[PDB]
Protein backbone atom coordinates (compact mmCIF):
# COMPACT_ATOMS: atom_id res chain seq x y z
CA UNK A 1 0.00 0.00 0.00
CA UNK A 2 1.10 3.66 0.33
CA UNK A 3 3.43 2.93 3.32
CA UNK A 4 5.27 0.15 1.37
CA UNK A 5 5.71 2.31 -1.76
CA UNK A 6 7.44 4.91 0.46
CA UNK A 7 9.65 2.13 2.00
CA UNK A 8 10.59 1.01 -1.54
CA UNK A 9 10.94 4.31 -3.50
CA UNK A 10 11.36 7.15 -0.96
CA UNK A 11 14.20 9.68 -0.69
CA UNK A 12 16.12 9.68 2.59
CA UNK A 13 15.65 13.33 3.66
CA UNK A 14 17.53 13.00 6.97
CA UNK A 15 20.62 15.22 7.32
CA UNK A 16 22.01 11.58 9.40
CA UNK A 17 21.40 9.82 6.02
CA UNK A 18 20.14 7.15 8.47
CA UNK A 19 16.90 6.35 6.49
CA UNK A 20 14.89 7.58 9.49
CA UNK A 21 12.59 9.80 7.34
CA UNK A 22 11.71 8.78 3.76
CA UNK A 23 9.68 10.90 1.33
CA UNK A 24 7.78 10.66 -1.96
CA UNK A 25 6.25 13.77 -3.58
CA UNK A 26 2.65 12.91 -4.65
CA UNK A 27 1.60 16.39 -5.88
CA UNK A 28 4.14 19.07 -6.86
CA UNK A 29 3.32 22.40 -5.19
CA UNK A 30 2.82 25.74 -7.05
CA UNK A 31 5.02 27.42 -4.38
CA UNK A 32 8.74 28.10 -5.08
CA UNK A 33 9.80 28.40 -1.40
CA UNK A 34 9.89 26.02 1.58
CA UNK A 35 8.99 27.39 5.02
CA UNK A 36 11.76 28.63 7.35
CA UNK A 37 12.34 27.44 10.92
CA UNK A 38 9.92 29.39 13.15
CA UNK A 39 7.28 29.82 10.47
CA UNK A 40 3.70 28.92 11.32
CA UNK A 41 2.81 26.05 8.94
CA UNK A 42 -0.71 24.93 8.03
CA UNK A 43 -1.14 21.32 6.95
CA UNK A 44 -3.69 18.62 6.35
CA UNK A 45 -2.58 15.07 7.13
CA UNK A 46 -3.64 11.47 7.34
CA UNK A 47 -1.55 9.11 9.61
CA UNK A 48 -1.30 5.29 9.43
CA UNK A 49 0.56 2.55 11.37
CA UNK A 50 2.52 -0.22 9.58
CA UNK A 51 -0.57 -2.55 9.69
CA UNK A 52 -2.11 0.15 7.38
CA UNK A 53 -4.79 1.43 9.80
CA UNK A 54 -5.67 5.12 10.19
CA UNK A 55 -4.65 6.52 13.62
CA UNK A 56 -5.44 10.24 12.89
CA UNK A 57 -6.56 12.68 10.15
CA UNK A 58 -7.05 16.46 10.24
CA UNK A 59 -9.52 15.98 7.34
CA UNK A 60 -11.87 14.24 9.83
CA UNK A 61 -12.13 17.58 11.76
CA UNK A 62 -12.22 19.81 8.65
CA UNK A 63 -9.59 22.32 9.96
CA UNK A 64 -5.85 22.26 9.32
CA UNK A 65 -3.20 21.40 11.88
CA UNK A 66 -0.99 24.43 12.61
CA UNK A 67 2.45 24.26 14.22
CA UNK A 68 5.70 26.20 14.50
CA UNK A 69 8.22 24.55 12.17
CA UNK A 70 11.59 23.31 13.40
CA UNK A 71 10.99 24.06 17.13
CA UNK A 72 10.75 20.40 18.33
CA UNK A 73 7.00 20.81 19.00
CA UNK A 74 6.10 17.90 16.68
CA UNK A 75 7.93 14.63 16.08
CA UNK A 76 11.35 15.02 14.47
CA UNK A 77 10.16 13.43 11.19
CA UNK A 78 7.65 16.27 10.76
CA UNK A 79 10.15 19.05 11.50
CA UNK A 80 12.44 17.46 8.88
CA UNK A 81 9.73 16.52 6.37
CA UNK A 82 7.52 19.60 6.34
CA UNK A 83 10.63 21.81 5.99
CA UNK A 84 11.21 20.16 2.57
CA UNK A 85 7.70 20.99 1.23
CA UNK A 86 6.43 23.81 -1.02
CA UNK A 87 2.99 25.47 -0.79
CA UNK A 88 0.41 23.12 -2.37
CA UNK A 89 2.68 20.05 -2.21
CA UNK A 90 1.34 16.68 -1.07
CA UNK A 91 3.89 14.10 0.07
CA UNK A 92 4.05 10.65 1.65
CA UNK A 93 6.45 10.39 4.63
CA UNK A 94 7.60 7.25 6.37
CA UNK A 95 8.85 7.94 9.91
CA UNK A 96 11.02 5.41 11.74
CA UNK A 97 10.45 5.22 15.51
CA UNK A 98 13.65 7.23 16.31
CA UNK A 99 12.06 10.15 14.41
CA UNK A 100 8.59 9.55 15.94
CA UNK A 101 7.59 8.12 19.37
CA UNK A 102 10.53 5.76 19.91
CA UNK A 103 10.63 2.73 22.18
CA UNK A 104 7.88 4.14 24.52
CA UNK A 105 5.30 4.95 21.84
CA UNK A 106 2.17 6.85 22.85
CA UNK A 107 -0.51 4.36 23.76
CA UNK A 108 -3.23 3.89 23.17
CA UNK A 109 -2.78 4.82 19.54
CA UNK A 110 1.03 4.61 18.89
CA UNK A 111 2.69 1.25 19.80
CA UNK A 112 6.27 0.86 21.08
CA UNK A 113 8.89 1.10 18.31
CA UNK A 114 6.25 2.12 15.66
CA UNK A 115 7.04 3.25 12.07
CA UNK A 116 4.45 5.90 11.03
CA UNK A 117 3.15 6.79 7.56
CA UNK A 118 1.70 10.20 6.73
CA UNK A 119 0.07 11.81 3.69
CA UNK A 120 0.72 15.56 4.27
CA UNK A 121 -0.49 18.58 2.31
CA UNK A 122 1.24 21.92 2.93
CA UNK A 123 -1.61 24.48 2.67
CA UNK A 124 0.19 27.68 3.68
CA UNK A 125 2.85 29.13 5.93
CA UNK A 126 3.28 32.50 7.59
CA UNK A 127 6.20 34.28 9.34
CA UNK A 128 6.44 34.22 13.17
CA UNK B 1 -28.53 28.84 30.75
CA UNK B 2 -25.04 27.31 30.68
CA UNK B 3 -23.17 30.32 29.18
CA UNK B 4 -24.89 32.66 31.73
CA UNK B 5 -24.00 30.36 34.66
CA UNK B 6 -20.31 30.38 33.68
CA UNK B 7 -20.39 34.21 33.24
CA UNK B 8 -21.81 34.60 36.75
CA UNK B 9 -20.23 31.68 38.68
CA UNK B 10 -17.19 30.70 36.64
CA UNK B 11 -13.70 31.00 38.09
CA UNK B 12 -11.26 33.27 36.23
CA UNK B 13 -8.40 30.85 35.58
CA UNK B 14 -6.25 33.39 33.67
CA UNK B 15 -3.02 34.54 35.30
CA UNK B 16 -3.75 38.18 34.26
CA UNK B 17 -7.23 37.97 35.94
CA UNK B 18 -8.83 39.52 32.83
CA UNK B 19 -11.86 37.15 32.78
CA UNK B 20 -10.51 35.79 29.49
CA UNK B 21 -11.09 32.14 30.49
CA UNK B 22 -13.92 31.35 32.91
CA UNK B 23 -14.47 27.77 34.13
CA UNK B 24 -17.07 25.77 36.04
CA UNK B 25 -16.68 22.06 36.80
CA UNK B 26 -19.99 20.40 35.81
CA UNK B 27 -19.02 16.76 36.50
CA UNK B 28 -16.18 15.99 38.87
CA UNK B 29 -13.58 13.60 37.49
CA UNK B 30 -11.49 10.80 39.00
CA UNK B 31 -7.92 11.00 40.39
CA UNK B 32 -6.12 14.20 41.31
CA UNK B 33 -3.56 14.59 38.52
CA UNK B 34 -3.88 16.96 35.58
CA UNK B 35 -2.04 16.77 32.29
CA UNK B 36 1.55 18.10 31.95
CA UNK B 37 2.84 20.24 29.08
CA UNK B 38 3.17 18.03 26.00
CA UNK B 39 0.84 15.28 27.19
CA UNK B 40 -1.61 13.96 24.60
CA UNK B 41 -5.11 14.75 25.91
CA UNK B 42 -8.22 12.99 24.55
CA UNK B 43 -11.48 14.99 24.81
CA UNK B 44 -15.04 15.32 23.58
CA UNK B 45 -16.42 18.83 23.24
CA UNK B 46 -19.38 20.89 22.14
CA UNK B 47 -18.75 24.59 21.09
CA UNK B 48 -21.19 27.58 20.82
CA UNK B 49 -21.03 31.26 19.73
CA UNK B 50 -22.38 34.06 21.95
CA UNK B 51 -25.57 34.16 19.79
CA UNK B 52 -26.21 30.51 20.79
CA UNK B 53 -25.11 28.96 17.45
CA UNK B 54 -23.44 25.54 17.79
CA UNK B 55 -20.26 25.78 15.65
CA UNK B 56 -18.73 22.30 16.21
CA UNK B 57 -19.00 19.09 18.18
CA UNK B 58 -16.57 16.16 18.25
CA UNK B 59 -19.57 13.87 18.91
CA UNK B 60 -21.32 14.86 15.60
CA UNK B 61 -18.38 13.20 13.76
CA UNK B 62 -17.97 10.40 16.43
CA UNK B 63 -14.27 11.34 16.75
CA UNK B 64 -12.57 12.13 20.09
CA UNK B 65 -10.27 15.09 19.69
CA UNK B 66 -6.56 14.62 20.56
CA UNK B 67 -4.03 17.40 21.07
CA UNK B 68 -0.68 18.00 22.77
CA UNK B 69 -1.22 20.26 25.78
CA UNK B 70 0.44 23.64 26.11
CA UNK B 71 2.03 23.99 22.66
CA UNK B 72 -0.34 26.60 21.24
CA UNK B 73 -1.71 23.99 18.81
CA UNK B 74 -5.20 24.79 20.06
CA UNK B 75 -6.59 28.15 21.19
CA UNK B 76 -5.05 29.59 24.37
CA UNK B 77 -8.24 29.11 26.39
CA UNK B 78 -8.00 25.35 25.78
CA UNK B 79 -4.32 25.13 26.75
CA UNK B 80 -5.18 27.03 29.94
CA UNK B 81 -8.50 25.32 30.70
CA UNK B 82 -7.77 21.69 29.79
CA UNK B 83 -4.56 21.86 31.89
CA UNK B 84 -6.81 22.25 34.97
CA UNK B 85 -8.98 19.19 34.24
CA UNK B 86 -8.93 15.71 35.80
CA UNK B 87 -9.71 12.47 33.99
CA UNK B 88 -13.50 12.06 33.64
CA UNK B 89 -14.19 15.75 34.31
CA UNK B 90 -16.73 17.76 32.34
CA UNK B 91 -16.30 21.53 32.51
CA UNK B 92 -17.85 24.59 30.90
CA UNK B 93 -15.42 27.22 29.57
CA UNK B 94 -16.20 30.73 28.39
CA UNK B 95 -13.39 32.13 26.28
CA UNK B 96 -12.84 35.82 25.33
CA UNK B 97 -11.52 36.42 21.84
CA UNK B 98 -7.99 37.27 23.15
CA UNK B 99 -7.86 33.58 24.27
CA UNK B 100 -9.56 32.24 21.12
CA UNK B 101 -9.55 33.58 17.51
CA UNK B 102 -9.07 37.28 18.27
CA UNK B 103 -10.08 40.07 15.93
CA UNK B 104 -9.41 37.91 12.84
CA UNK B 105 -11.81 35.10 13.67
CA UNK B 106 -11.83 31.99 11.50
CA UNK B 107 -14.39 33.12 8.98
CA UNK B 108 -17.22 32.50 8.56
CA UNK B 109 -17.43 29.74 11.22
CA UNK B 110 -15.89 31.86 14.03
CA UNK B 111 -16.67 35.59 13.65
CA UNK B 112 -14.31 38.47 14.48
CA UNK B 113 -13.98 39.15 18.24
CA UNK B 114 -16.04 36.07 19.19
CA UNK B 115 -16.47 34.89 22.80
CA UNK B 116 -16.75 31.05 22.66
CA UNK B 117 -18.47 28.60 24.99
CA UNK B 118 -17.33 24.99 25.33
CA UNK B 119 -18.53 21.93 27.18
CA UNK B 120 -15.40 19.76 27.42
CA UNK B 121 -15.09 16.19 28.67
CA UNK B 122 -11.52 15.00 29.47
CA UNK B 123 -11.66 11.31 28.47
CA UNK B 124 -8.01 10.47 29.16
CA UNK B 125 -4.50 11.82 28.87
CA UNK B 126 -1.19 10.12 28.31
CA UNK B 127 2.19 11.26 29.66
CA UNK B 128 5.66 10.93 28.06
C1 LIG C 1 -2.01 14.89 18.57
C2 LIG C 1 -1.57 15.57 17.40
C3 LIG C 1 -0.15 15.56 16.94
C4 LIG C 1 0.83 14.96 17.94
N1 LIG C 1 2.23 15.35 17.67
C5 LIG C 1 2.88 16.19 18.67
C6 LIG C 1 2.24 17.57 18.74
C7 LIG C 1 3.00 15.46 20.04
O1 LIG C 1 3.00 14.20 20.06
O2 LIG C 1 3.15 16.19 21.04
C8 LIG C 1 2.90 14.95 16.59
O3 LIG C 1 4.11 15.30 16.45
C9 LIG C 1 2.36 14.16 15.47
C10 LIG C 1 2.48 14.97 14.15
C11 LIG C 1 1.56 16.14 14.19
C12 LIG C 1 0.08 15.70 14.37
C13 LIG C 1 -0.11 14.79 15.56
N2 LIG C 1 0.94 13.75 15.65
S1 LIG C 1 0.47 12.26 15.17
O4 LIG C 1 1.66 11.44 15.07
O5 LIG C 1 -0.44 12.32 14.03
C14 LIG C 1 -0.49 11.67 16.53
C15 LIG C 1 0.16 11.22 17.69
C16 LIG C 1 -0.59 10.79 18.76
CL1 LIG C 1 0.20 10.27 20.21
C17 LIG C 1 -1.97 10.81 18.72
C18 LIG C 1 -2.61 11.25 17.54
CL2 LIG C 1 -4.35 11.25 17.47
C19 LIG C 1 -1.88 11.70 16.44
C1 LIG D 1 -11.60 21.83 14.56
C2 LIG D 1 -10.89 21.48 15.76
C3 LIG D 1 -10.32 22.52 16.69
C4 LIG D 1 -9.81 23.82 16.02
N1 LIG D 1 -8.88 24.51 16.92
C5 LIG D 1 -7.54 24.74 16.38
C6 LIG D 1 -6.78 23.44 16.24
C7 LIG D 1 -7.55 25.66 15.10
O1 LIG D 1 -8.59 26.29 14.80
O2 LIG D 1 -6.48 25.80 14.46
C8 LIG D 1 -9.12 24.93 18.16
O3 LIG D 1 -8.20 25.46 18.83
C9 LIG D 1 -10.40 24.83 18.85
C10 LIG D 1 -10.26 24.07 20.19
C11 LIG D 1 -9.98 22.60 19.90
C12 LIG D 1 -11.10 21.98 19.09
C13 LIG D 1 -11.39 22.74 17.79
N2 LIG D 1 -11.47 24.17 18.04
S1 LIG D 1 -12.96 24.86 17.97
O4 LIG D 1 -12.89 26.18 18.55
O5 LIG D 1 -13.95 23.95 18.46
C14 LIG D 1 -13.25 25.07 16.22
C15 LIG D 1 -12.73 26.18 15.59
C16 LIG D 1 -12.86 26.27 14.24
CL1 LIG D 1 -12.17 27.60 13.36
C17 LIG D 1 -13.52 25.33 13.50
C18 LIG D 1 -14.06 24.25 14.16
CL2 LIG D 1 -14.87 23.05 13.24
C19 LIG D 1 -13.91 24.08 15.54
Amino acid sequence: GAPATVTEQGEDITSKKDRGVLKIVKRVGNGEETPMIGDKVYVHYKGKLSNGKKFDSSHDRNEPFVFSLGKGQVIKAWDIGVATMKKGEICHLLCKPEYAYGSAGSLPKIPSNATLFFEIELLDFKGE
